[PDB]
Formats: structure tokens, C-alpha cells, sequence
């Protein structure tokens, strides 16, 4: 299968749809729910989460399911095993509070030319790739040889949604990261695609993408836009009880 | 084989024992032995204990079969890898502390959706599944396809016998949960039932179980019920020099 | 192949050569370098120390070695994975200190009934078998079914040989435990033949274990009972340097 | 393949070319790169580095290869998991911090004699082999069969090259051990030799080395010495970020 792998910049809203894939699985991350049409439907294959809101958003997810707003076959944890990124209790009790979920290290550290390049940019110089890159590298290292790129914008106005929201300001009152750019994550795209030997393309013509990655082919693709109402678009916060019990895991 | 799966409730005492099965092994729990008659035999497949009391729990199911009272194949605590519910060095140390015994959540985590399930809804809103729902998701891991339940009433008078007795009250004071209901058990026998295509009895007419469980089918089986005479009704307490030895796994 | 094991008690000494089997390897322990003749050779199987002495015993076999007074295929530290009987440190790092060496326990609880035996016998009433018989188990882990016996006598004078040595003295002055006895190791040895169906001789008629152990067969062997010369017949210590470097190891 | 492994001593500089053997890898370590000419080529098998400066070495590397001055297929750490010779957290996380490196003792401990042997001496008597013998080790561990050993001179003026550099001196000021002696390199490269049944060369005619070893043959071999402009000679330091973000993996 074919993937499309989703960032939450402007061209999320910005697809060409014809020149959709046949037959795909979706990946998505963070706050992709705060969309306000199911701009790639409401299925998805992967949902990505920062280890720093991984309690809330998994909580968030179940109500999202239960719901019936999404629905996902996999969940996980965007971690790389370095202390400076990630809680070390939350990493090592992970598939004991979350057993359905997994580690993104766990497929991020197959890639292991990858890995290393990682590592050495962000170590030594800062330099840190988004995760809309992590995602691709996970869908490499699950075998995924075409990959479909969109809602990567690299910060050039910041979601294709309004991200002030309330819950996720109490909880990040800093939505109102310095190591991204736009050349980190077009240097370590050219790595992985030849690196790995696998296709990338921009399915956002008017992206900053699409001076960099080739362009979709025209198939003459049909995509209904389904719209959403009275959706979840903030983040939800879980009891104090909840936080008690996972405080160790945390900070 | 077939499994009676037995919880502690006063329904113990009201077996309709020509529902019985032909051929089964019997899942034991906690306090069973405080049982007045064998109200399942003398034999059982596996004995279940919680983490708070396994110490003494093993020390005395030692004396039981020592004394002719009881035997049983397997040992198992009932943990679940939190920190909130049971003592991390007890569980890290466990096989070499009882090496003829089993940490439950070994079994218990091979059935994963169900891992999930209990974590979600334990963490999240505190609703916790009792021990008799716990034995049945680690017989459905150990094989177990059929299911008969006996003495496990909700809560709804709250033994089929009298715990309060004095070595009993000394180390659990207690005894003369409140994220236990009636929904969350049902609600969680039905999740492994359909999610695991196994087939759930209740063998007490009688019970609040029976509202939401099919009765097992009458088989016209005699079971004696042998009675009990000068036996062990309460917990037995370690020395304090065993105590001394243990004393990093309690707490 | 059989097997010799041999404590050190005084019946080492009153070894009926006669009864000594065609093909045998030989199982040593502790201080049996104390000796002042080769009362079972010069070549071991195996060699079992204690954790609490074995950084000392270790260095002081190296001596034994390449001074030509034993040779050794094997060398054991007699553990338990008990934090109240070894340092947890010293078992953690152990093959890394010690490459060419073993943890007996690796052996040990490969007999789990006798593991679990030994453990609820220590654990809870205080009651813990010697050295000898830990070496019978880890014998019948690795494989031996004929297991003959000598040196073990209870306590009932204390060893073959003088233990009052200056540098023993120094490391452990307790030399001029309590949870012995006749009992507790005469009932283990019973527990280990019946369990793995093996068979125990006593090659020693005139030990108080002679009474419990039938005598191994009379088979007109012959063995040459060399002595010894300025041999080593006291612990060897280490410098402070070594000492300093393995002193997360003792306590 | 064959292998010639290089330490940085003056010897490095005197190597007769026409017994260099027909078809081989190179092994370097430490400051290596510090040579005025490329002595063995700029192609390495493998580069090994301290634990001590691994930080700063990978870093350095990193940037030798980038700038075309060398590259190699491996980079080795060499540890021994000795909590007196490297830091704990440092290798226990060393994956995850260079996922294209190694440590060297998954190699080193495979040898498990010779693990045992440097053991011995390193921890009993101080004695310790220098990261010369300890690339033999690793060679033999992956399989190489024919050694041809240069630049290993036991420190009889120091190295091929003036070390003393501005940024390694900062590193490390005290570069303008005392467990290493020629006879403990001597006698750890005859125990592996004789242990592990490969054969050891010696390439410098010249070094004390030669009073030791056999000299390889001479086989009409030639090489071209690439002189070296504008390269490399010193080690570099990472920014304080780095460090901030590694430092609890360096002491
Ligand atoms: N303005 C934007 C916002 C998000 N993205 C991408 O979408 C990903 C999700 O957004 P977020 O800020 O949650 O990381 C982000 O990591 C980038 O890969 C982007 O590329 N440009
Ligand atoms: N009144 C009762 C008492 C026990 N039970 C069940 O029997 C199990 C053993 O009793 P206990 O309180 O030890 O957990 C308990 O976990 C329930 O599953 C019950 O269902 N109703
Ligand atoms: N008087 C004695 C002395 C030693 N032993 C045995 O020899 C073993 C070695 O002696 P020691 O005290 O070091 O454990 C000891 O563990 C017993 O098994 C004995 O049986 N009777
Ligand atoms: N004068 C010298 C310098 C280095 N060496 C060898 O080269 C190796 C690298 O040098 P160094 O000091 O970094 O360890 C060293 O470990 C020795 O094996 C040597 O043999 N004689």
C-alpha cells in the first residue's frame, strides 16, 4: 500500500485531490484532529504523539473513537531514546500504561543510517527534524515504499487551524521549536528517500514543499471532503486521580 | 478442558451442581479457603493472589497443602506492572523470591486489547475489574474456551463466609473497593467474551449474574460436597525474621 | 560421567577408596585447598565459593593454578538472587569481573521444585541448606545422575583441616551459621533424589551420613592418595588496588 | 581478509611497504589522524576510540569524513564494562546516542579467555593491555586470522606525531598510563595467538615490537604514501549545548 503522511501546516487544506493515490493508508499527528473537514477522511492507519502530551492526547483519542470521529489501527509515541526529549519512567512503563500503542522508537531505530543522522544534527547541532520526517521514517521502516506528502509547510499562518485553544493552552501555554527549519527537514527527506530507495511526493502544489519534492502524478483521483460538526477541537484534560497515577511519568 | 472460575461472593454457596460441567478445572481466589464445605473440591488448577498479601497468602496456601486441605497446580499473583497497585521490587524479585509461582500479568498481558481495556479505564476513571474477572482474562490467555462463574455477586452478605478473623484483621484492619461496580465487571466479561470468542456461564441462578449471563446447561452432574472439619480459616502470619528477609518487597 | 562432592568436613579424610566409582569428575568448595593430601586428586570438575569471600577465593584459585595444586574446568559462585544473602552489585556485574566464572544459581534454579524448595525453607523459617548439597543440585542441573558423596557431616571436629589461618582470620574472624543442620540437609538431599530421580552414594561409612545414605558399592578401585608440599593452606588477599576496584562489589 | 592494525607510536612511520600483504583492512584508534602522511591509506575498516573522549572523537570524525580525509565501515568504543575504566550511564545508553557505532566489548567479550585474562591483570595487579592489543582482540573476535601489527613501539619519542595539540590539550591536559608496560602488551598478544590460533606479523623492522614478533614477509608489495595538506590535527570540541546534552554520560 500507498501512504500519505499529513503535517498540520496550511496545505493541509491545500490538496490536489486528483492527484490522490489509489489505494492508501493515512498517517497522522498531534492536533490533526482540530481539522475542520476530514481533509483525508476520518481513517487513519497512524496517529503520531510527542512524548511531552502523549496522557492527554491518548485520552483524547479514546473519545475520539468511541466518538466516531477517527478511527486508527496503530498508536504511537514520537520518541528517540534521549533523555533531554522524553520522560525515561514514561519510555520504560510505556506498553504497561499504553498497551495498545507503541513506541516510535521502536521502528524509528530500524532505519539505522537514519538514526545516526538524527542523532548527530540534533546533538551536536541542534538541528531537529519535525514530525511530519519522523513519520516518514517510521513508514519506511514499516515497509512503505511511496510515500504522499502533505500539510508540511515548513512555518512559513502556522496550522490550518486555530490552534488557541483552550485545554491545549493550559496545558502548553507556549501556543500563543527553534531547531526546526526548512532545510533540516529537505536534507533529511533527500536522506531517507535515497538512502532507503523509495519515492517521495508533494501532494500541495502551492506548498514550499513542492520546490523541493516532485509532484504526485495527475490520476484523475475523486475524494469526497466530508465536513465535520460539533466536533472535538481542543484537547481534553483527564481527571486529577488520572494525573496521580501516571505522575511518575511525567515531570 | 473447561474452567470454574470462582470469586468469594455468597453465591459460592448456591451452585446449582447439575449445571456442572463434565470436565473442568477450578480458578480459586484470595480468602477461598475460609470456605465452610468444598463447595468446588479440594482440587484446584491455579489459586490466585493479590500483590498486598501474596507473603503470607504463599505461606499459608504451603500449610494448606501441606495439611491435606487444598492442592493446586499453579500460583499466581494478580499484578498488572503499575506502581500504583503493587510494589515494583516485589515483582522485579518474584520468581526468585517463589519460584513455583507466577506473576499473573504475564498471562493477563498476552491478551492485549484487553491489557488496554482494564488500563483505560483503571487509570483514566478509576474503574477497576475485580480478581473474578481477572482469572477470567488469564484463563481466556492460558486456552480456556468455556467458562463457568460461580460467587461472584457484585458486592451486592459480602462473603460466602465470615473474614473477619484475626490475623485476617491485623494485617488488612480493612476487612471490618470503590472503583469495584456491578457495570465495570459486566462491562468487562462481555468485552472478553465477544473480543475472544470464548462462551461465559454462570452456575448460581440465583446471582445478580445471572441477569446478564446465560445459565450453564442442565447436565444432570452429582457433585459431593465434602464437608469441612478443624481446617484453616484464617491467614497465617509470617516471623518476624521472615519478614525481616522480605521487607523490600512490601512496602 | 559421575560425580564426587565433596565438603569438608572431617569423613574427607575416611574415604573408603574401594567404593570409589570407575569414572568420575569431582566437585570441590570453600576452603578445600586447605587439604594436606590430594584426598580426591588434583583435578576438579568444578569449584564453589561463597559470594561473601569469592573476589579473595577467585584471585587465590588463579594462585592454585599456575602454582599446579588443582586444576579446575569450572568455577561456581554458590548464589541464590537473594538481596539478604549476596550483594546485588557483585551479582549484576559478575561475568564482566569474572569471565571464565559462573553463577551457580544460572544452575540452580534450573531445578525450579528444589528452588522453590530451598527458597520457602530458607525464606520463611530459617532454614538453609550448606554448600554441599547446593552442589549436589547444581550437579543435577548440569546433568549428573550418579552423585556420590563425602565431607558432608554435619557439623557434628569442625573440618578435615585446621581453618585457623591467619588470613582467613583476618577476612572473616568468625572462623575460631546457625541455620544449619543434619535435618534441613539430609531432608533436602531426600527432596533432590526423589524429585530428579537420581541416585545418592555415601563413600564415607563411618559419617553420621552413612546413616541416611546408602553406601556406594565396593568395586576393588584402587586411587593413590598423593601428598602434599609447601602447598597453600591459606586464603590469598588482594592488594588495595584490586580492592578498590571491586568495592562496589562486597559492601 | 587479512588485517593491519596500527597504534600511533613512532614505528608507524617506519613500516617496510614491500611486506605489506596483498589484501587487507586497516585499523586505527585514538588520535590517529593526527599522521602527516596517510601512512596506511585513508581507508579504515574500522577506527576505535576511548570512552573517555568518545564524545569529542565521534564528533571529530564525523567531520574527517565529511572533509574526505578518511573514512571507515565501523567505529568502535573500547570498553570493558568496568565501572572503574568508563562510565555506566555512558554505555548503557550508547546506542541511542551512536546508533552507527559500536562498543567494542560486544566484540572483545566474545573472547572470553582473554576477556578473563585482561580481567585478571587489570583488576589484581594493574596491569593493563593498551588499545593496540585491544584492537587484536577485536580483529580476532571478528574473525580475522593474520594480524600485521605496526605503530605499537610500548612507549619507549611518543607518538608519530607531535599530540600536543590546543583543543586536545584542553581536553586533556595531561598529554605533556602507568599499568602499561611492554611485557603486558608482549604476553597478552602470545596469549592470543596461541589461543586463538592466528597468526601475528610485525611490520616494523625497526620497533621494539620485532624482538617479539616475526616479521611478515616480504612480497615485492608496493604502496603510494599520499602526503597530507591542510588536514586535520587536532581533536574538536562540541558546543557547550552538546555537552549540556550529554553530560550525564561523561562524569
Ligand atoms: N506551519 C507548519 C505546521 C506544522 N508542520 C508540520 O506538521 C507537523 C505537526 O505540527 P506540530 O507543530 O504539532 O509538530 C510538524 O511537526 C511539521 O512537520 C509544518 O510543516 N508547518
Ligand atoms: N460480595 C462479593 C465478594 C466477592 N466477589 C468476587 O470474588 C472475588 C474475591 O473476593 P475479594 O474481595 O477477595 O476480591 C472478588 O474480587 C469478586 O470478583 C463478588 O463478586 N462479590
Ligand atoms: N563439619 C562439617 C564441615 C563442612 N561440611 C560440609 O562441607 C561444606 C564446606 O564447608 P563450609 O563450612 O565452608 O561450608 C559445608 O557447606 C557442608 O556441606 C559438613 O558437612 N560438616
Ligand atoms: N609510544 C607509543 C605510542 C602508542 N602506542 C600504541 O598505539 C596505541 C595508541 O596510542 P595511545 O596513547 O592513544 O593509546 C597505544 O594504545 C599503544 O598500543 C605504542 O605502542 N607506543
Amino acid at each position: 500500500k500507498k501512504v500519505i503522511i499529513a503535517g498540520n501546516g496550511p496545505s493541509l487544506k491545500e490538496i490536489d485531490y486528483s492527484r490522490l493515490p489509489n489505494d492508501f493508508d493515512v498517517f497522522r499527528c498531534n492536533q490533526f484532529y482540530f481539522e475542520d473537514k476530514y481533509y483525508l477522511g476520518k481513517k487513519c492507519k497512524a496517529v503520531f504523539y510527542n512524548p511531552s502530551l502523549f496522557f492527554e492526547q491518548y485520552y483524547t483519542l479514546k473519545h475520539l473513537i468511541q466518538n466516531q470521529e477517527y478511527e486508527t489501527e496503530l498508536i504511537m509515541c514520537s520518541n528517540f531514546n534521549q533523555a533531554h526529549l522524553e520522560n525515561e519512567n514514561f519510555v520504560k512503563t510505556f506498553y504497561d500504561y499504553f498497551p495498545d500503542a507503541h513506541l516510535g522508537y521502536d521502528f524509528f531505530k530500524q532505519l539505522k543510517d537514519f538514526n545516526a543522522y538524527f542523532k548527530f544534527h540534533e546533538i551536536y547541532f541542534n538541528q531537529r527534524i519535525t514530525s511530519g520526517v519522523y513519520m516518514c521514517a517510521v513508514a519506511i521502516a514499516l515497509g512503505y515504499k511511496e510515500i504522499y506528502l502533505s500539510g508540511i509547510d515548513f512555518y512559513q499562518s502556522s496550522y490550518a487551524f486555530d490552534t488557541k485553544q483552550k485545554n491545549l493552552l493550559k496545558l502548553a501555554p507556549n501556543f500563543k521549536y527553534i531547531g526546526h527549519s526548512k532545510n533540516t527537514d529537505i536534507k533529511a527527506l533527500e536522506f531517507l528517500e535515497k538512502t532507503y530507495k523509495i519515492k517521495l511526493y508533494c501532494l500541495c502544489p502551492n506548498s514550499l514543499l513542492a520546490n523541493f519534492i516532485g509532484l504526485a502524478p495527475n490520476l484523475n483521483s475523486n475524494f469526497i471532503i466530508q465536513e465535520k460538526n460539533n466536533y472535538t477541537k481542543d484537547i481534553l484534560i483527564p481527571s486529577s486521580e488520572a494525573y496521580g497515577k501516571f505522575s511518575k511519568n511525567i515531570n
